[PDB]
Parts: C-alpha cells; sequence; structure tokens
C-alpha cells in the first residue's frame, strides 16, 4: 500500500550515505509486516532447493522470482523510492537473497566487495548499485551484524585475490581482499557495525569493504537483502555467467505499489 507519499532520505541522510557507504534508517517495518517476512522466509528456507545454501540452511537467493509476497517487497513505497534517490535512476532487482545466522551459529565473513563479484561474475558495467538489508530481528554488537569500512567504497574496486561461481554464496568467498589492503584502509578508516532496531533497513552501497563475525547471542540474526540496480548500469548479459537468481536479467524498470482493496 501506497496510501501515504514514498519515502526518501533526508539531505543530511543522503550525504551520510555518499560519505560512509552506508546508512541505517530505524523502524521502517513495524513487528507485524517483519513476521509476514520472516513467515515467507521461512518457507522459502524449506523449498528453495538449489536456490538455498547450508549443517541447517542459513541462505537463499533469487525469492523474489518465487514470492509473492516478495515480488511486492521490492516494490514497496519504504524501498523503492530511496533506491531510486541513492542511484539517481530508474532501478530493477540485482540480486534478492536472505541470510540467517541463527544463535550461537555463524561463520566469518572474509572481507569483501559486492560490486567485485557482480562486475566479473555478472558484466556489471560500474558501481552504480545498493542493497537493503532489512532487519528481521534487532542487529546488536553481537549476534554477527554485518561490518563495514566507512568511506571505503570510495576506493573503486580494490585488488583482490582470486580462488565458475563455486564459492560466491560461502563465507569462504572467491574474491577476497589482502590482510595487506585491509590494515591500510582501516588504519585510515576505522571500522563500524551498524546496529538497529528489527524492521531498520541498512543501505549499503555495491562496492563498500564489508564483513561479519559468528552470533554468540541466543537470538538469530535474519536479513532480507535486496539489491537494487540502475537501469542505465543493467549488467551485460553477454558477460553473465550465473542464474536469473543470483543476477536477474529483466531489467524492465520497476515501479511502486499502488494502494488497492486488496
Ligand atoms: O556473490 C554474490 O553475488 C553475493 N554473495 C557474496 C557477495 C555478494 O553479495
Amino acid at each position: 500500500q501506497i496510501m501515504e507519499p514514498h519515502d526518501t532520505l533526508s539531505p543530511a541522510q543522503v550525504d551520510e550515505y555518499r560519505k560512509n557507504g552506508f546508512l541505517v534508517q530505524e523502524h521502517v517495518f513495524d513487528e507485524e509486516e517483519i513476521e509476514l517476512l520472516r513467515a515467507e522466509a521461512a518457507q522459502e528456507f524449506a523449498s528453495g532447493g538449489e536456490r538455498v545454501t547450508v549443517g541447517i540452511v542459513r541462505g537463499v537467493h533469487g525469492c523474489h522470482l518465487y514470492s509473492e509476497v516478495f515480488g511486492r517487497l521490492v516494490r514497496s513505497p519504504r524501498l523503492l523510492p530511496i533506491a531510486r534517490q541513492l542511484l539517481r535512476d530508474d532501478v530493477y532487482v540485482h540480486q534478492f537473497k536472505i541470510n540467517a545466522k541463527r544463535a550461537f551459529k555463524g561463520e566469518v565473513w572474509e572481507w569483501h566487495q559486492d560490486y567485485t563479484f557482480w562486475h566479473h561474475e555478472d558484466g556489471m558495467p560500474a558501481p552504480r548499485a545498493l542493497s537493503a538489508a532489512i532487519f528481521l530481528d534487532e542487529v546488536t554488537e553481537f549476534n554477527g551484524p554485518l561490518t563495514f569500512v566507512p568511506g571505503g567504497h570510495g576506493s573503486g574496486m580494490i585488488d583482490a585475490d582470486v580462488k565458475g561461481w563455486a564459492n560466491t554464496l560461502t563465507a569462504s568467498l572467491k574474491y577476497s581482499l589482502d590482510v595487506e589492503t585491509m590494515r591500510g584502509l582501516i588504519e585510515r578508516n576505522g571500522m563500524v557495525a551498524p546496529k538497529g532496531p528489527r524492521g531498520s533497513v541498512l543501505w549499503f552501497d555495491a562496492n563498500i569493504p564489508h564483513s561479519s563475525v559468528p552470533n554468540i547471542s541466543p537470538f538469530d540474526r535474519g536479513l532480507v537483502l535486496i539489491t537494487y540496480n540502475s537501469v542505465e548500469n543493467k549488467t551485460d548479459v553477454t558477460r553473465g555467467t550465473r542464474p536469473e537468481w543470483l543476477a536477474a536479467r529483466d531489467f524492465t524498470p520497476l515501479t511502486a505499489l499502488q494502494a488497492t482493496s486488496f
């Protein structure tokens, strides 16, 4: 329901986003909305098939192509307008995934830049993309928050070690940054793990270096990540290596959900 004005970031929020390369908006969705997304996530974890990642499952990819709920979510007036605003274009979804770190579980996700994968694997011409991470649970110091180098997107794509899409979905990553490159960045820029309550959205740049650590809390950390790409910056489908549920190929510009009686 687009029953009120489309959401936009304030000028200060935009500046903060461009300068740091990430930004948290608190309390975007309420508990009932988050519960609908948790239930739909659980159903996709149960029947995603080859799109799932694992012991017990912690990942699924491309759900907005298969789920009515997730298809509407990406068009939400809480999300689509800000993605247009930050990318200064019409947009489409390049990638959709859900990442759960359960209580007392999780892995060390090595430092990486999303754009590096999308440039090399999918043919994304420029880093004119971003991810919206919806917090299905409160993100704290202790349940494995996404961790960033603030301003580290202004490096461009950093020269990365390489180890098809064999290890793109897994915490041992195909493209990871040197112990060496990372020290220089962090001495200069520091590190930040954005936190916020359930229903928050964390916007981050395609090129920001990020990482995370296990969840040593007794609470789950579920994240829905929607990667919006500029339509002008659509991926070169001739250099693409991965299926539609990792890298979308329908570049129709999205429009927002209209308010309807159903
Ligand atoms: O491979 C991908 O496209 C995603 N998984 C880890 C880095 C990206 O977000």
